[PDB]
């Protein structure tokens, strides 16, 4: 009478239907409902996201050291939704953006919402009364850690001292989650590491997407590389790892992910210190080639093209 594969399929569909698509999924499964989604500004990311970028009208955490690339996505996440044509916010409790820089990744700051609460209550809320108005594909706040409640930030005592900002993140985003979805805004929380940060407790249960990012590396001077690692994903199947570069001054280089992405994928083939694509000689080492692409912008785009081909 029994036959596992039957039974558990009978089961996961009722699990899913119980508790949402995702509750459940195989791990080399393969995404065939294409979501919505608003790039990442990383090709890699974007494919380890399983849907070319982070969901619309849900949740998603950035955790991670300083200086990791955070910042830097979140900010093309913010570019691509705008050229999209969506309005975007920055709930800024930081005071650390550097629009000039936001700007060269391609975010028309000018049109970018920015506030600056006084507290952590306030700031949320700022950030619930916008998304409820469901003009916003995107809204970024920055750091988890900036939440910090009314009464810590006045004056208050060592007493009553409590867990108070924890709660506080998790009643705001208990509400302001049904409204993401309404609208359909994608809501990325920047939680620099150093609870993960106290309000990240919550942020864990909340998110349908928390993305791991670190430095790892750093391609004289110009800039490092960074890895990112979907540790959940209630949209794909998560644990899917990516990395790029972000060369100082400049965000996510495009050649560079080519060259990555081109190489494991075998569209460009790399004798032991020389890259070569299609028989052609692309240059020593991956600057040589990053800068070949840079300027032959003809190779590159159907490299480009043939590696958006074996994907998607
Ligand atoms: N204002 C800038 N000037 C020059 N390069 C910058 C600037 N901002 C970002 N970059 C580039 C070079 C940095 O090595 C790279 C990583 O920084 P960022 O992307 O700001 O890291 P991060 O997002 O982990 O920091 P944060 O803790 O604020 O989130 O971004």
């Amino acid at each position: 009478a029994p036959d596992r594969e039957k039974a558990l399929e009978l089961a996961m569909a009722q699990i899913d239907k119980n508790f949402g698509k995702g509750s459940v999924m195989r791990l080399g499964e393969e995404v065939r409902q294409p979501i919505s989604v608003i790039p990442t500004g990383s090709i890699s990311l974007d494919v380890a996201l399983g849907i070319g970028g982070l969901p619309r009208g849900r949740v998603i955490e950035i955790y991670g050291p300083e200086s990791s690339g955070k910042t830097t996505v979140a900010l093309h996440a913010v570019a691509n939704a705008q050229a999209a044509g969506g309005i975007a916010a920055f709930i800024d409790a930081e005071h650390a953006l550097d629009p000039e820089y936001a700007k060269k990744l391609g975010v028309d700051t000018d049109s970018l919402l920015v506030s600056q609460p006084d507290t952590g209550e306030q700031a949320l809320e700022i950030a619930d009364m916008l998304v409820r108005s469901g003009a916003l594909d995107i809204i970024v706040i920055d750091s988890v850690a900036a939440l910090v409640p009314r009464a810590e930030i006045e004056g208050e005592m060592g007493d009553s001292h409590v867990g108070l900002q924890a709660r506080l993140m998790s009643q705001a985003l208990r509400k302001m989650t049904g409204a993401l979805n309404n609208s359909g805004t994608t809501a990325i929380f920047i939680n620099n590491l150093r609870e993960t940060t106290t309000g990240g407790k919550a942020l864990k249960f909340y998110a349908s997407v928390r993305l791991d990012v670190r430095r790892i590396e750093t391609l004289d001077a110009v800039g490092n590389r960074t890895r990112v690692k979907v540790v959940k994903n209630k949209v794909s199947p998560p644990f899917k790892q990516a990395e790029f570069d972000i060369l100082y001054g400049q965000g996510i280089s495009r050649e560079g992910s080519l060259i990555d992405m081109g190489v494991e994928h075998g569209f460009i083939r790399k004798s032991g210190s020389w890259f070569t694509y299609e028989g052609e000689q692309l240059g020593q080492g991956k600057e040589n080639a990053r800068k070949f692409l840079l300027e032959n912008t003809d190779v590159a785009n159907e490299i480009e093209k043939k590696i958006k081909e074996k994907l998607g």
